[PDB]
């Protein structure tokens, strides 16, 4: 889903 995106990454603690 978002790994190059932190903030992303960070909204989805369950996935990456």
């Amino acid at each position: 889903g978002c790994c190059s995106d932190p903030r992303c990454n960070m909204n989805n603690p369950d996935y990456c």
